[PDB]
């Protein structure tokens, strides 16, 4: 890999040099690994979430009781545990030689927080085993670690999948990278109000945009498009996931 | 290229361990050279194809007497073909060298099947000169050849350009890779009805997502963005084909 | 990095062998050198152009006082500019060590101009101290000056951030590439009138679509995301330049 040649930027003004943090040149290095590693390709889709955000206000007292905040992360959490169970390729990693996929029987799902720091992603197990109020509970449980560089590497470990959400600061789409050794990443950016046709005239539908990254190695375009459709289905309609 | 640290993923849970096809692994491989090969820009289009789809369909039953399905790729590679002679760049490769381009005097194009043992991407020759329907009959064989496992690798050779659609399944854009040594490929996502401008009120107008990955070693950003702003135009009046 | 295997082009059909200018070279090697160095996120975001349009339309006049035309490139220079400031990280490159930031204290930007012979990006010196219609007079200097290949090399040199707008030519988004040794670059495609919602209804506003590809070594997503948002709120109105 050709080396970017040293410029002596200071020949156009005046420079600061302020140094990275351990975290961020930890991260620096994952992610040119993954980089090069991964043949990487986004596939983009939008999630009509009209009716799971009337359903998400309305349980704010019972979240409240619970002393958890609802936001939209457990809901993605859950419909996101439900999809790596149906479609097994997603929770699989490649083994080391290149020749067979290491498919994974748990579901344990990392989640990106941007601290000041650098970036760190927390892992929540067995995401399919817990209900929402329990996800929702366990994420800022988990957040408030990170940011308190409380967290444990323990806790940072064994992911199958990473979620990584900007929706709560902008955004149209964005195309993540892969934690590699994991095989592809769901970015969330922020919903917007959107006229959606009916058939007949343009509704206006709460629509959130998706940006799922995929290791094209293990996963092929079809596959990846079926996983962001299911997805936005059963974002639509979550109670598809009881049945 | 650093290697992507073994991690005993069973420490974690339960794990399965499947082998890759033989296709999967030569897919794996082409798709990780072009990926360090090529500096890839993915540029984004919607084409209305609202007329477009008129035709298709009221051509349905000349279409079943002549035996094929008319879907929106014979249209794609027609309309491709011709913009492959008007912009020559396109239908090229980057000499070994990297100091010469060979311009292909020919126009050959493959599309993208996912078949259930890998990605195979048969190549229709000639695409310039045959109709419409020629096409669809030839898309459809080679298509099933390839589900069949019946497909010579005669057959996947010689392609200029590709095109990749995922437009039967979902999705609103992708990032496809360039299928090296082709300097570029169409993605197509599914088409929606989505309100257009008209100059005074919007319409609602049935419009085909379109990605164009290509190399930006041969192609600058302005080539790109005036080849898929001429395929819009070209879907939304195909009898400009005519001229 | 794997090569990419010879093929005899010729046995498809005729083939005719061209050479790459100098230019050309010089561009697929610096490309090239990018695209392996920098783990590449764009992030997409739309601004609300109308009344920005309007404000460039009604000063057509003094604009031809000036003698120069007034695009939206000084306006996206100024607002980027005050940017770089606000938010000093994108202001930055990494120090050929991989262990600290070296923090730019002046603001140059270059911009893309495609030409015959290849890409050149000029760079203007000092964009936070330059008004609109200086912006406006230097663009259109250096443009001609890089089309005539009069352009000094002292002029392709010292820019902290570069911005490539496809606008005039096509495109609903892109992915460009950063021009390393910067951490950021900004692609701009074309404005059209989109419905967007006010609380009550969709109103037609002219919405320009902007990339911003930026390294992620250096930014993180959340930030990467403010800067996208904070861009299209100084576009939406961009008296707050001033306070
Ligand atoms: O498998 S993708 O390249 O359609
Ligand atoms: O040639 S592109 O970088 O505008
Ligand atoms: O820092 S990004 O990966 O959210």
């Amino acid at each position: 890999i050709p080396p970017i040649p040293p410029v002596d930027f200071a020949k156009y003004g005046e420079i600061e040099e302020v140094p990275m943090t351990r975290l961020m040149q930890i991260g620096a290095t994952n992610l040119h690994r993954s980089w090069l590693n991964v043949p990487h390709v986004t596939q983009f889709e939008s999630a009509d979430i009209t009716e799971l955000e009337a359903f998400r206000v309305a349980q704010k007292a019972v979240a409240k009781k619970a002393g958890v905040k609802l936001t939209v992360l457990p809901l993605l959490l859950k419909a996101c545990a439900y999809l790596l169970k149906e479609l097994p390729d997603f929770n699989s990693s490649l083994a080391p030689s290149g020749q067979a996929l290491i498919r994974k029987k748990y579901v344990h799902i990392g989640f990106a927080v941007d601290t000041p720091d650098g970036l760190l992603v927390p892992v929540i197990r067995n995401v399919d085993q817990k209900s929402l109020l329990q996800l929702a509970a366990e994420a800022a449980e988990l957040a408030e670690k990170a940011r308190s560089k409380k967290l444990g590497a323990d806790a940072m470990q064994g992911a199958c999948f990473t979620i990584s959400s900007l929706g709560h600061i902008g955004g149209t789409a964005f195309t993540p990278i892969v934690n590699a050794p994991e095989v592809a990443i769901l970015g969330v950016s922020k919903a917007s109000m959107q006229p959606v046709w009916d058939g007949k005239a343009f509704q206006p539908r709460l629509m959130l945009p998706l940006s799922l990254s995929y290791d094209h190695r293990v996963i092929n375009g079809a596959a990846a498009a079926r996983f962001t459709k299911r997805l936005g289905d059963l974002l639509a309609d979550i109670r598809a996931i009881l049945l």
